[PDB]
């Protein structure tokens, strides 16, 4: 995968506190869109003029792996998040611009093509009771086909506590009994669990049919989620919250998870996650990326999960509301986000695909820096 | 150390792009002063009031760790510097509230007491030619009484490569000649080299009588850097850029490194960096914080290093003039950092014992969350 030498000559963004779209313009004059991860997401613009910009513009792309390896160098007093969120609206926009001057989808210069992903219907609440979970869940089958569906143990980094005392164990049947013995049913604790509670809630899921139990514990504990890998038979998953490809690659060879689910965005766009979908590939351990709302993520994954050879077995694909994300709304002139027969599509439209909504940006928070 | 209980009422922010101050309140009324880390401060202090603030004001703050911990739960999606700085200067406030309560230098709180530390002259250049950075150590050593010298190898996260060819394996022979059989000297490749490289320089720095190599392999891969410490007598230091205590633990459990070298600020405070101190101590190594320029970083670790029983052998003390940071003039009204007989001096003043330049202030940017 080679790519002739181009050199940016302006970075934009556009943004308001939750969502934030960034525009690349080339020398030549050709132009991309991209998007840094969503949640003070104006922070993560002003991050990404202050520390990656000056590093970016007027430089050679032809080895885009090289000169975001060079950012986290130059800018190497701050490891985190901040600075990866902000790469990924660069590197997300860049291959945008890529695909439109190809007229190619993003998943086709990947090495794949464009068709259809099956989903998972991902709820984000543990204020539901488990009746109404599987209530709803029911519906969005019926609706949209959906044949996979993940809901919540335990509390949010909950310390051994659940949300309530007994909503875990009262789920993890409910959903079996309610969404019959064909559905594909996933579960993720978000950090709460000890190694020992842990086990205890998979030996509960396999007993009811559950084939991928995520983050049990404190995902930077990683000798803890390998012990409760290593004691059970569901696949055990995580990653969404590691940014560090050091800790990418040490999780990967301890093989703590039985699939590895890194955010494109969080993680710091599509360079440095195929990286890591490359080091899962040499470890023959598929991927199944978190997306955690309707922003452009869960794109960025349909076009990856199209073009990985290691891609796992389904999209995670928000069903909340609006009254969840309010925000959400009307980011996009057309919805690429249509679900037939439990499945998501990705189009023969030259790169992501999409466009930003001329109101929304209209009503955005503007930031240039020019080479 | 066990405290009252008490709840800040009110955050506050002056800052600059360069370095901003946080003053908190509590319910009765009483204030403290703090620092958020220097460089993109005005950023840091937007995570603070975004992301630190919201989790601290209005709770009881008297188990400080415990409340700090609760903030990188709630901010569990944030893992990295960011927070941390932001933190730090929330915790920084707390301490100097502390000491102005009960009327004792926080060196005092902690467990020590007022007095003096030996400080060690540190360039910050790789610019310099080793004669240069000769003639003006001997210059500074007349003046001040310095007896330890830290100078710099390699060239910053250099891949292996020096600043020019030949200007370490120059500067290393031309500090122990010039400054003379008695003088302490010490290096920091700053994540320059590979193992192999780094234990090559470590000999011709035993060779010549260097005490002290830090940072030799690139910081995030701990697994050289203890390569380097295996083959070499020399002590080899490191760990300013690691924010996360996880790390940390694994890092002095593998023993990396012979000394530790947090930063009080970029660690997330006082406290914070109390707990790496105690791993440390339980596994015999020394704390010799790093504290790179004369903002507040300087004089908080001035007063950790006159309490915690495993402080390490002196204070980081930047000799760069005002060429170089030039927003660190006018910072305060006293001034903390007069060096004699090449120590400073923690004087048995409250709290911090430094008041922030009212026309400082005047200038800066202000921000307040409130309970
Ligand atoms: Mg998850
Ligand atoms: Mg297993
Ligand atoms: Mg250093
Ligand atoms: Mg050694």
């Amino acid at each position: 995968l080679y790519f002739q030498s181009m050199k940016l000559t302006a970075i934009e963004t556009f943004t308001n506190e939750f969502v934030g779209f960034v525009r690349v313009t080339s020398e030549d004059g050709a132009r991309g869109w991209g998007q840094v991860s969503t949640y003070h997401s104006d922070i993560t613009c002003e991050v990404l003029h202050r520390q990656v910009a000056p590093w970016m513009l007027g430089q050679d792309c032809s080895d885009l792996d090289d000169l975001l390896d060079l950012v986290t160098e130059r800018e190497h007093k701050f490891p985190g998040s901040y600075l990866r969120r902000a790469m990924a609206g660069v590197d997300t926009a860049i291959w945008d611009l890529r695909g439109k001057q190809a007229g190619k989808p993003v998943a086709e210069l990947l090495g794949g093509s464009a068709g259809t992903i099956r989903a998972y219907a991902s709820s984000m609440k543990r204020d539901i009771t488990p009746h109404d979970e599987a209530e709803r869940m029911k519906r969005l089958r019926d609706a949209h086909g959906f044949d996979a569906f993940k809901v919540r143990a335990g509390a949010e980094v909950g310390r051994g506590r659940d949300e309530w005392p007994g909503r875990t164990e009262e789920i993890v049947p409910t959903m079996r009994r309610e969404m019959g013995d064909s559905a594909a049913l996933l579960i993720d604790a978000n950090s709460c669990y000890a190694p020992a509670q842990a086990i205890e809630l998979g030996k509960l899921l396999q007993d009811h049919g559950f084939s991928h139990f995520e983050e049990p514990c404190p995902y930077w504990e990683l000798e803890q989620t390998k012990e409760v890998s290593e004691a059970l038979d569901i696949d055990v998953t995580g990653g969404e919250q590691d940014c560090d490809l050091t800790t990418w690659r040490r999780m990967i060879d301890m093989r703590a998870v039985d699939v590895v689910q890194p955010d494109i965005l969080y993680l710091g766009g599509i360079c440095r996650t195929l990286r890591v979908a490359r080091m899962a590939e040499a470890a023959a351990l598929p991927v199944t990326p978190h997306c955690a709302n309707l922003s452009l993520v869960t794109l960025f994954t349909m076009h990856l999960l199209r073009a990985i050879p290691n891609a796992g077995k389904y999209l995670e694909f928000s069903i909340e509301g609006e009254d969840y994300y309010p925000w959400q709304d009307g980011l996009f002139v057309e919805d690429p986000y249509r679900i037939e027969d439990g499945h998501a599509r990705v189009t023969e439209a030259p790169g992501w695909g999409v466009e930003i909504c001329p109101e929304w940006l209209a009503r955005s928070a503007y930031k240039v820096s020019r080479a």
